[PDB]
């Protein structure tokens, strides 16, 4: 079983490495086609695509009477996106946020704060319905103020959409092969733990945003990474968390929310009055290191 474990594992890495690049390249071409910013395409299409794991994970979890996993995976991802994902990207490719995007990040902050307050008692199904609607409004609002759309409306768009979709299939399949392969090596060597078994799928639903952002960062597409991080967090709260609430009340996790809010606050302040580069990225990483060392 270890043999096909090494197979699934390494193959997933290869599918993640190349899949992320194509997904980045395809998204970048679509944004130029739609005459919107890389932030927009990252906050919308890329975000939703790379948040599909969390949506399906917590829908299944809350349905299988494990709402702790549900809210845990949604919140955990949000912290990982800002901490690890955005942390590495800011260092690789620093970014200066224009004021059209600062307004968008401020909305993100207000959104999270809202989610944190109504979640103090936990998350009812009504809460999910509310958060899901704001998710929809945000998407439409993000598209329309990031829209300088003009055209009228063949072969150059087809190659773009193909590159994007296949790139997305690459990272989604590549990420779950990574987890399947790691799990298979983990039980064949008999080193399985039921909570580490959660930690690999926890980290697994963040592999898309991680690899995708690393690809965009190395092509100086920080604005795309930024939109991807902002969009994924909302998609985690307004989508993954929300859907989980429909099946069952999610228990309150105020410690992680407080962490998320602070990191979200820091994110806005850095974007509004400073930059998102090295020492900001280093700070994010540091906070992420502390978080994974002390949280529960
Ligand atoms: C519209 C965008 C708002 C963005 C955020 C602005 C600041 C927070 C504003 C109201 C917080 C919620 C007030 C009502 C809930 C208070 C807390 C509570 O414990 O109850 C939650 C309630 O049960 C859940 O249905
Ligand atoms: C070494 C890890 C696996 C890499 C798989 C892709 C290798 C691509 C090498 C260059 C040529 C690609 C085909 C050109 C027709
Ligand atoms: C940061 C990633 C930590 C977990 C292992 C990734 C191996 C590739
Ligand atoms: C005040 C809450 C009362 C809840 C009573 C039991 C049924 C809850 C059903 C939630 C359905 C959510 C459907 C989302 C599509
Ligand atoms: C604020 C950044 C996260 C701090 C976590 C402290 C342990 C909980
Ligand atoms: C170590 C973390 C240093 C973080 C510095 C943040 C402010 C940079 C100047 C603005
Ligand atoms: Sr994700
Ligand atoms: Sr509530």
């Amino acid at each position: 079983m270890v043999i096909l474990g090494v197979g699934y594992f390494l193959l997933g890495l290869i599918l993640l490495y190349y899949g992320s690049d194509w997904f980045v390249l395809g998204s970048e071409r679509i944004a130029r086609h739609f005459n919107v910013s890389n932030f927009v395409i990252g906050a919308t299409v890329m975000a939703i695509g790379t948040s599909l794991p969390e949506i399906l994970t917590s829908a299944y979890a809350s349905y299988m009477h494990a709402p702790g996993i549900s809210i845990g995976n949604a919140i955990g991802s949000c912290i990982c996106n800002i901490g690890l994902v955005l942390g590495l990207s800011a260092i690789i490719s620093p970014i200066i946020v224009d004021k059209n995007l600062q307004k968008n990040i401020l909305v993100y902050l207000l959104f999270v704060i809202f989610a944190a307050v109504i979640g103090i008692d936990g998350f009812s199904w009504i809460d999910g319905v509310v958060l899901l609607i704001l998710f929809i409004i945000y998407l439409r609002w993000t598209v329309k103020n990031g829209s300088a759309e003009i055209e009228e409306n063949n072969p150059s768009v087809v190659f773009s959409l193909v590159l994007l979709i296949i790139g997305l299939i690459g990272v989604l399949v590549g990420a779950e092969l990574f987890v399947d392969g790691a799990k298979k090596i983990a039980l064949a060597l008999d080193i399985s733990d039921k909570v580490i078994g959660f930690t690999l799928v926890a980290f697994g639903t963040s592999l898309p945003e991680l690899m995708v952002s690393l690809a965009a960062a190395k092509r100086n597409l920080g604005g795309m990474v930024l939109g991807n991080v902002i969009g994924s967090n909302i998609a985690d709260i307004g989508g993954a968390l929300a859907v989980g609430s429909l099946f069952m009340h999610l228990p309150a996790e105020n410690v992680q929310m407080a962490v998320l809010v602070i990191m979200s606050l820091l994110l806005y302040l850095f974007a509004k009055y400073s930059k998102i580069g090295r020492w900001q990225g280093i700070l994010f990483l540091a906070l992420y290191i502390i978080a994974i060392a002390s949280l529960r």
